[PDB]
């Protein structure tokens, strides 16, 4: 499924992410576009063999096993491919996992890179929240 901008605001506030760890609803949104174009299928390969998975494009080096990732940890105990539902629950589960884990939204290198210090509530204007 690919998200509208204030329907995955909505969801994901549905699903307790606003001010989640201290991050605005805002940084999550813009995580999500940056990283998968809102897009719950998108899968990316990297060099060390491990493969980010969904709309927050989770590691299965780390998060997730997708069995093909060898000496991975599974730390959110699901298949990837569960993190390709049109339903974002267990994206958005293993988020909040990630970003508990000690160096917060840097986990995610598009947010990083294009989100941290910019004017975040640009992503949830003009949506009923
Ligand atoms: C969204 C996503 O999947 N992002 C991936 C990143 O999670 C990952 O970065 C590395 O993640 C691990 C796990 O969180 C980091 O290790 C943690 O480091 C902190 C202190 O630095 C420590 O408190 C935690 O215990 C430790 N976790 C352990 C030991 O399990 C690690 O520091 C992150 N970065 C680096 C450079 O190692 C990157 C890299 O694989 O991939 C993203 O896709
Ligand atoms: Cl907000
Ligand atoms: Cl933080
Ligand atoms: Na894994």
């Amino acid at each position: 499924k690919v998200f509208g901008r204030c329907e995955l605001a909505a969801a994901m506030k549905r699903h307790g992410l606003d001010n989640y760890r201290g991050y605005s609803l805002g940084n999550w949104v813009c995580a999500a576009k940056f990283e998968s174009n809102f897009n719950t299928q998108a899968t990316n390969r990297n060099t060390d063999g491990s493969t980010d998975y969904g709309i927050l494009q989770i590691n299965s080096r780390w998060w997730c096993n997708d069995g093909r990732t060898p000496g991975s940890r599974n730390l959110c105990n699901i298949p990837c491919s569960a993190l390709l539902s049109s339903d974002i629950t267990a994206s958005v589960n293993c988020a909040k996992k990630i970003v508990s884990d000690g160096n917060g939204m840097n986990a995610w290198v598009a947010w990083r890179n294009r989100c941290k210090g910019t004017d975040v509530q640009a992503w949830i204007r003009g949506c009923r929240l």
